[PDB]
């Protein structure tokens, strides 16, 4: 009974992208959906199910930066959109702002997600500044319309990547980089579901603190040996690639793991790091899993929202 089923879906070719590259790294129970007009980019994608958008108008091409065309293409395949997510409770919706496909078509798949009863996350990345004026013009439409569409949104510009990378840093990896805020979201959700704690939160837990909240945050910390409490409650807040911070944040779910020497000070401790980073009166739902296998390692999850 408290097994929700996860899906993410992804929208045009970024999202699509991410998606492949989730695949890759290994995710299981995730059912992930590839979205696109582009038919050729389709036939390349690992996802289980693919749906082809908007073919009587692009002729299986992609949008060609047009998100007129991405909102028409997927308001037409509204049926087929639906039996793809039909049986989920969560939907994460993750796509590419600024061309066609994802600005256009993303707002009208996490609409139709919502409307289904899923809880419905959006992780969409903004462009380069050196993509131009129109692009961004067109992302920030975007990035409103999956606001009103969304229970809760994470917005990456991809500025913030050149601030990760060196000189020589491959383009890939830099895009693996970004890829993580959405995978290690998934996951800490995935596992929090799943994973009895003593401390026990549940997906129910999941729906208090995302449902209906507009901007968020989702972060996970690993660290070990002295101060490890905090350091990985620092790395569950700190990620430089987010528009939206810690904080502000007025909500905050924040599950922290680790072996049978987890102590009582420790934990608060870390929650005393989410609250001063918020520089907020946090009002937290705290939960905590021993895990034996653990040694030295603690692993510290923050979903923050409330902004
Ligand atoms: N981090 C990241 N950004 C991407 C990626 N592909 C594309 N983008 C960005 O997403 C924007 C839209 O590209 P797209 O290929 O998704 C256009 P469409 O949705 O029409 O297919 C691009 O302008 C670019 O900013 C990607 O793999 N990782
Ligand atoms: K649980």
């Amino acid at each position: 009974s408290h097994m929700a089923t996860l899906k993410v879906i992804g929208v045009g070719g970024g999202g699509n992208n991410a998606v492949n590259r989730m695949i890759d790294h290994g995710m299981n129970n995730v059912e992930f959906i590839a979205i696109n007009t582009d038919g050729q980019a389709l036939n390349l994608s690992k996802a289980e199910s693919k749906i082809q958008i908007g073919e009587k108008l692009t002729r299986g091409l992609g949008a060609g930066a047009n998100p007129e065309i991405g909102k028409k293409a997927a308001e037409e395949s509204r049926e087929q959109i639906e039996d793809a997510i039909q049986g989920a409770d969560m939907v994460f919706v993750t796509s590419g702002m600024g061309g066609g496909t994802g600005t256009g078509a993303a707002p009208v798949v996490a609409k139709i997600a919502k409307e289904m009863g899923a809880l419905t996350v959006g992780v969409v990345t903004r462009p380069f500044s050196f993509e131009g004026r129109k692009r961004q013009t067109q992302a920030a439409a975007g990035v409103e319309a999956m606001k009103a569409a969304v229970d809760t949104l994470i917005v990456i510009p991809n500025d913030r990547l050149l601030d990760i990378v060196d000189k020589s840093t491959p383009m890939m990896e830099a895009f693996k980089e970004a890829d993580n805020v959405l995978r290690q979201g998934v996951q800490g959700i995935s596992d929090l579901i799943a994973v009895s704690g003593e401390v026990n939160l549940d997906f129910a837990d999941v729906k208090t603190i995302m449902s209906n909240q507009g901007s968020a945050l989702m972060g996970i910390g690993v660290s070990s040996g002295e101060n490890r409490a905090v350091e990985a409650a620092k790395k569950a807040i700190s990620s430089p690639l987010l528009e939206t911070s810690i904080v502000g944040a007025q909500g905050v779910l924040m599950n922290i793991t680790g072996g049978e020497s987890l102590s009582l000070f420790e934990a608060q401790e870390a929650a005393d790091i989410v609250q001063d980073a918020a520089d907020e009166d946090v009002n937290m739902i705290f939960g905590t899993v021993i895990n034996p296998e653990l040694q030295d390692e603690i692993v510290v999850t923050v979903i923050a929202t409330g902004f």
